[PDB]
């Protein structure tokens, strides 16, 4: 029987490995503030200010808040991430559990310059899941406010809000308004708890491997082809060279000429930037030279974009201008952070089947050659899907997003989220939480207007999340040793992935999942 | 669509009715505008970056779109041609493939 | 005339039935959100984008690298999961001649 | 006699780029070899031989 | 068993349509003065 | 289990002859892996049959 | 083949080869069967039927 | 099996990432198999 004196949950943080499955469990401590003084508010941005047309919006900020566990380091310790990426070809989520317990509602009164805090034992909070997907889904945009990677940190719950259709700063007739109080929710006093379970739909394993072959090198290097290609249009070694047709079989010394069954994946070309600044052009081109898409008269940067190889061989210093994921180091500034303060991801492993982001896709013909007119060619900078293409997705990182909701549409092509992850028609439902308003003392004569005076209040508690993951084991006849993720051997002032003297936990660098290799 | 008693050839603007697909603006590009911008060259200290306009764009991983709407005056279905391959076989005049 | 057909005099009738194959529902709705506005307008992203290639506010501006997090005032710069559908571009005509 | 007097087989070839390395696209995607009454023409690296 | 630490009700706001009937439910928060 | 590089599918010589009375030589097996120039990289795999 | 040996084989720009033709790999002592052409299985008359 | 509550990543045996004239633990052009260096078994750690 639940009561004020009895705890409603226990702390569960563990990882369990069972042959083909691994189960993660995390527990954190959270604090929930009252947002917007219990109000819904219209919020918008228009060109009337200094804002441009590309940045306009219309929407609403709610009094509610929400939980977000959608980053991988929520569920995996750096060591557990190492066990995963060094030994498995692939993995995917299966089911999850969620718990909310040990609720404490507290009240703060402030008189003069002193502040005191006390328990309010009869207050409640409200929690519900949107399991019919009736709200705008804001999970999947890579927002701050998830559970912290380090289990001992206490985190603040982020405020929920959403956008709808706009014209400038104005709203149109199709614009929708939503009230989160119009949903059935559970109310909890300090002795109550909340839980639910969820099952993931069938989804392909994330590929956590790099190819040991390239798409243009699938032939046997010993043997000739029986097919022929056009190798000569003109006679050679003579006083006057003339028109002729010559044919040759493709073989070991001409691999670029052989007939093949497959084509590289699609291309949408990015501008190239060097981390050596002296090599860049002396101009501010980040926005003007950016790779963008146009929608309803409004330009949006295509970021990170489709999965393309970051650079080619021996060109590590180059990266696509808006084509990669970028993470910040601990205590990095919000705006205009230095190169040293950020971490850049690399998609070099997909070079085998995906074109380089800063180069063209290929060459096509432009005209019809004749005796009078020489042939002309043209460069393909953007290429749509062609029959016979194969490609890889973008990699996932320990700091990155796990899933995204697939938009509900008539058609989609290869619905893998472009920031990386698992695309889901029915994603894990979003979880909304709010402090129930407690009025201050009303007047003794009736008044019809809504009360605007309340008791200042906030809540805290613990939350558990448990996810079961399916594993795809590596089965390989490779003779020589593989590449594995490892920590450095040499001495240093601190340990990577630990606290410092101050007690600040930091993450040294981004860690991907591609170490083991497979044949193409 | 034509209004009642509209001429077969060279009918006036008043004599016809024009449909609109403005509702799909949310996920589909405007028919008279470009798809976007891509890079053309490789920037260097000596040479400034150059861009190019994408007027026709094929399917890319991560695209979502809507079909054309159906009208009370319009067609219900079409037969899908019998072929080795097709991509998203929804009839382009609108309907059920 | 090379097909078998039924012949009817004035007292005869003809009928048949047909079953449609499974086909997706026609979408009879308009979206209340646009594809580039799926983010929470209150919160910043944890991802960074390249916001500066050149130093500003000085006698001689020079090459540099600057990074920023995407947020409420820059939505056009945020990282996103999806792309608009395909494009094949049309010429524009006005009903004002 | 109808062709251009030059050795264009490689330079005018239809190719794809992968990891800084150019590969001829051969035979490529399925496309009609020629139109009506143009039997004498063929794509440069577009057919089986 | 009711107690100080246990809530006695949940928030119900919904509308349900079932062919010939519709069921509405509302919940509000009130304050009562002397 | 498809644990080797698959070299079938590149249209190499050395299949069974079309004419049933011909006697044919069996082709030698070989494979390629990742390279940079003529050098090998760390992801390059070696296989022992 | 190869006097019962595995051998490293590669091609690079150090010779006259261009960057498009470089490779790295291995030649095995083994050999393989290939029936992957249609005339392996069909006589010209059977192909006509 | 290793059962460990260590938070940070361990030290693991790995092959080199950088390019080289040959592959380690493979045959050379001649067809001679070689072993680059000795490999021990101590990588994972335990408390005393």
């Amino acid at each position: 029987a639940d009561g004020v004196g009895s705890s409603s949950g226990n702390w569960h943080c563990d990882s369990t490995w069972l042959g083909d499955r691994v189960i993660t469990t995390s527990t954190r401590t959270w604090a929930l503030p009252t947002y917007n003084n219990h109000l819904y508010k219209q919020i918008s941005n228009g060109t009337s200010g200094g804002a441009t047309n590309d940045n306009t919006y219309f929407g609403y900020s709610t009094p509610w808040g929400y939980f977000d566990f959608n980053r991988f380091h929520c569920h995996f310790s750096p060591r557990d991430w190492q066990r995963l990426i060094n030994n498995n070809w692939g993995f995917r989520p299966k089911r999850l559990s969620f718990k909310l317990f040990n609720i404490q509602v507290k009240e703060v009164t402030q008189n003069e310059g002193t502040k005191t805090i006390a328990n309010n034992l009869t207050s409640t909070i409200q929690v519900f899941t949107d399991s019919e997907y009736q709200l705008p889904y804001v999970l999947g945009s890579a927002h701050q406010g998830c559970l912290p990677p380090f289990p001992a940190d206490v985190f603040m719950i982020p405020q929920y809000g959403y956008l709808t259709l706009n014209n400038g700063s104005q709203a149109v007739g199709r614009s929708s308004f939503y009230c989160l109080e119009y949903f059935p929710s559970q109310m909890l006093r300090t002795g109550n708890n909340f839980q639910f379970t969820y099952t993931f739909e069938d989804v392909p394993f994330h590929s956590s491997y790099a190819h040991s072959q390239s798409l243009d090198r699938l032939m046997n290097p010993l043997i000739d082809q029986y097919l022929y290609y056009l190798s000569r249009t003109q006679t050679t070694g003579g006083t006057a060279n003339t028109q002729t047709l010559g044919f040759s079989q493709g073989g070991p010394n001409t691999m670029a000429n052989q007939a093949k069954n497959w084509l590289p994946g699609p291309c949408y070309r990015q501008q190239r930037v060097s981390t050596t600044t002296g090599q860049n052009n002396n101009s501010n081109f980040a926005w003007t030279a950016g790779t963008k898409y146009h929608l309803n008269g409004r330009n949006s940067l295509a970021n990170p974009g489709i999965a393309m190889a970051t650079h080619k061989d021996d060109e590590e210093r180059f990266f696509p201008s808006n084509g990669i994921l970028i993470f910040g180091k601990q205590n990095a500034a919000r705006d205009n952070a230095d190169y040293s303060d950020v971490m850049l991801t690399s998609e070099e492993e997909i070079k085998t089947t995906n074109p380089v982001a800063t180069e063209e896709y290929g060459i096509v013909a432009d005209n019809l050659q004749q005796q009078n007119t020489a042939p002309q060619i043209g460069t393909v900078n953007s290429q749509g899907a062609l029959p016979g293409m194969v490609w890889q997705n973008r990699d996932v990182y320990l700091q990155g997003p796990i899933w995204a909701k697939i938009p509900h549409t008539d058609g989609n092509f290869h619905p893998s989220p472009l920031m990386g992850g698992f695309g889901l028609k029915h994603p894990p439902p979003q979880i909304l939480i709010k402090n129930t308003p407690v009025p201050a003392d009303p007047p003794t004569t009736f008044n019809q207007s809504k009360l605007n005076s309340f008791i200042t209040q906030y809540s805290t508690g613990q939350v558990s999340v448990e996810i079961e993951w399916e594993l795809q084991k590596e089965n390989s006849k490779r003779w020589n040793p593989e590449i594995q993720y490892t920590s450095n051997y040499y001495k240093s002032t601190s340990v990577d992935f630990a606290v410092n003297t101050e007690g600040v936990y930091s993450e040294p660098r981004p860690i991907g999942t591609r170490y083991l290799t497979r044949n193409l």
